[PDB]
């Protein structure tokens, strides 16, 4: 069907900002703006060399800078729903369907959405494609329940049309090359993560579908040739953005959170992850322009063609040693998966298992201090010091902190999935910014339960073209109140 | 006999407007307004893929559009009566007659006019022929009785006239090819159905008429072979008209209402009545309008040649179980003649016997909710809950039930006879309209005794030139109210 060609690559080039050679760099900004100066900061993954942008008024310091939100909205919308549109009225709407096709749709949709949601809360979804200019806001609440009803079915569509073909749009299809049984694996992991993340405002819906995952014949993403990223496929080659940032732009250094970890853990992924050369130097996160102050610091270690990942195999065992902690029938003990996340991603990061053995056995090391050389004002001590080795009688919060700050080393460098976990459970426990320069009631907080960003407000665009519809979201929704201090429908711990 | 030629063929082209591939198109008008959008949308068969007729105000959302009404009556009567009084003229009112022929003629005229005076209650019937276009109208009552009474003599003729030759008119006749003992078996189970029809009304009449029409020596259709249609006959091919309503208008699709017995039971004649491809997905009847919304849903599986039933031999099996339920001697109890005729239904649609053994021994699956992908406002549950199984120990209620919602499944796509069976036993239960524009005081009702379309109401035409006789009609025999809120003479159950 080379008449999908068009609209497939883009739909998955929409999921996390990212494209060929001749179509970089501009992509490469959203994904600075959308992810690397966003969750990756609030995250403790990255921080700027220099925080210079906006006259130093911007998403790193909590100011909400309305230019940068406008942006944002329309590639996490606009950009994902305008592929996805034409391939459901090709593959549905016009002479015999294909429901494999639309399958295959549906699952990237929703690969792309729930981060758009999860940014945002309410946004358009079902009333979206339906003749009018001006769209409805669903609740972020159906939004999930329907993002878990549409995997189950899309991967039931896939299991019946997997008995007539093991492809479905091979020559187009960056991600798996058209493999539908890798497909299914990837639905069933996303199904997972959505259903952990709707236990506290609803553990009933996630119990139902955290173990319908678990439980499905096709199974889940279980070593690192099954994950779901984009690189080489489909004759194509995608470009690390984040490459981009580092070397051309200059743009970004090692955030001094995920530092406090590493660091103090000895972890054997910090020179997988950022370039260690003599030492490692971090940079804190909400700070004063500092001009060459950072410039000798340390920078990710990442090179062109390196894959950005969707998900990772260890990011499945992380979710379902929570689901075990939760109660749900994940078939072992939170500490068993706990262990084998951790395995696996030394394994992923190309680390022997002798040195995934000895970390996880280590009771005796706490996350390190920050030390700042350049300026001693902005050190700070140690978020947490919480241990590796998994304990069977710590307290559920303990083991929970143990099971998010792994995951947390495990996913990076995805900063969207660690900010929107860290907002869910309040882990890894952040080091707070050192100046709030907010515009958007955004609180410092205390790293864990309270403050930091909880969502990004809405854009103004929204605001000016779809204003009645936005309102009525606004005023059901976020208790009349539309900016970055209020939570989301499953940010449910949090004060 | 060439005298006969021009309008033999042109009364049974009456019966269920259909023609030859020269004379179509103009007939499949009359099949779409006064069947498709008529009875299989009220007996729940099939919906329009966007309701937009007469700016989205007609028979499916129950406003009984003027123009169609003069337009169902004038092919319902005057096609009918028209080529039926030359064949009386000539068979009868001339010299030599020709009794057998005439005998032919009156069963043929019966097929048609029964679904005239069940779609509007009293006609012009008894004294059709002699003074004008100025008619008296018959009560349905009588017309019933006289039908009845008719086939019979009907029978006795051609059973007269086979001792002499075992054909009549073979040349012109597209049914049968002329053979008279195919001829009595339709005459006699044709005199079943009505027999049945008025048992509510009168059980003396059914009783009696039933008895004749199972005790008559030359049978009843009881084989796929011996079924009354109209395909390949005479030399001629009919051109089925649903084929050109799906294929060339594209404005129909399956029904919400049979999609619910069909998915639910797990049916094989599913995939043979509707084209399958993934799964199905059905349309509710009585909506505004959609636009391109339900291009890709279901459609009917049909063909240019495919035969259209005035009578399937299964159809004769439901009969006899109702008669039997109903006290009469049919030969056999209702659970055996109900086993027959879905054993029989399958046969008829290609299905092997172990497919017909494993569906009637079902005695858990229930009919289905129905989900409108589209539109989940359109959405709605399962009108029924009555499983499959024959249980001797059932209600009487529940025992009919079972007889007509599996009649309903074995007469698709009869949705005139399914309409009429509706609105005589209230099964099977329907999946109501969801909009209302009635013009005639249709209620929505509860899809069983409750509301509906109860027949169409009279022609303007006639108001407008047979007057005074209408009058006399609606003031006799419809309390004074022409509306399609009003019952029919053998409508007696409903409220």
């Amino acid at each position: 069907g080379v008449i999908y060609g068009a609209y497939l690559p883009n739909l998955e080039k929409s999921v996390i900002p990212i494209g060929t050679a001749s179509e970089s760099t501009e992509p490469v900004n959203r994904y600075q703006i959308g992810v690397n100066l966003a969750g990756d900061a609030w995250a403790g993954y990255m921080s700027p060399r220099d925080n210079k942008f906006n006259g130093s008024k911007n998403f790193t310091n909590y100011f909400m800078y309305e230019n940068w939100v406008n942006y944002v909205y329309s590639f996490m919308v606009t950009d994902v729903y305008s592929p996805w549109m034409q391939i459901k009225r090709i593959s549905q709407d016009e002479g015999t369907r294909n429901d494999e096709i639309y399958a295959l749709a549906q699952i990237i949709k929703i690969a792309a959405l729930h981060r758009t949601t999860d940014m945002f809360g309410p946004i358009p979804y079902s009333q979206v494609g339906k003749g009018s200019f001006k769209v409805a806001y669903d609740s972020q609440e159906s939004v999930y329940r329907s993002f878990l009803k549409e995997l189950e079915e899309a991967v039931q569509t896939l299991d019946d049309y997997s008995n007539k073909s093991k492809e479905v749009l091979p020559a187009f299809d960056i991600v798996y090359n058209g493999d539908v049984n890798k497909w299914m694996r990837f639905a069933n992991s996303l199904m997972l993560r959505l259903a952990i993340r709707v236990r506290f405002a609803d553990a009933g819906l996630a119990k139902e579908y955290a173990e319908k995952a678990v439980k499905h014949p096709a199974g889940l993403i279980n070593s690192k040739e099954l994950a779901a990223q984009m690189g080489k496929g489909a004759g194509l080659q995608m470009k690390n953005p984040l490459k981009v940032i580092n070397e051309e732009y200059n743009d970004t250094r090692m955030g001094a959170t995920i530092y406090s970890y590493l660091a103090g853990y000895n972890d054997a992924r910090a020179a997988v992850y950022f370039v260690k050369n003599n030492g490692f130097k971090a940079v804190r996160c909400g700070i004063a322009k500092s001009g060459d102050a950072y410039n000798g610091f340390t920078r990710p270690n990442v090179h062109e063609d390196d894959p950005l990942y969707w998900m990772k195999a260890s990011e499945v065992c992380f979710l379902k040693a929570e689901g075990a902690l939760a109660g749900f029938d994940m078939g072992g003990s939170a500490g068993d998966f706990y262990n084998a996340g951790i395995r696996m991603s030394f394994s992923e990061n190309g680390l022997d298992n002798s040195s995934a053995e000895t970390y996880l056995k280590d009771s005796t090391r706490k996350p390190a201090n920050y030390t700042d050389t350049s300026n001693g004002e902005l050190s700070a001590n140690a978020p947490s010091s919480i241990t590796i080795r998994w304990e069977n009688g710590a307290t559920e919060e303990e083991k929970l902190e143990r099971i998010i700050t792994q995951k947390y080393l495990a996913i990076f460098p995805n900063g969207q999935e660690a900010w929107t976990e860290w907002r869910r459970t309040g882990y890894p426990r952040q080091i707070v910014v050192a100046e709030n320069k907010t515009n958007s009631a955004v609180l410092i907080g205390n790293g864990y339960d309270l403050g930091g960003v909880r969502r990004l407000p809405y854009p103004r665009t929204e605001y000016e073209q779809n204003g009645e519809n936005l309102h009525n979201a606004i005023s059901q929704y976020l208790g009349g109140v539309d900016n970055a201090a209020t939570k989301v429908w499953w940010d449910k711990k949090s004060k």
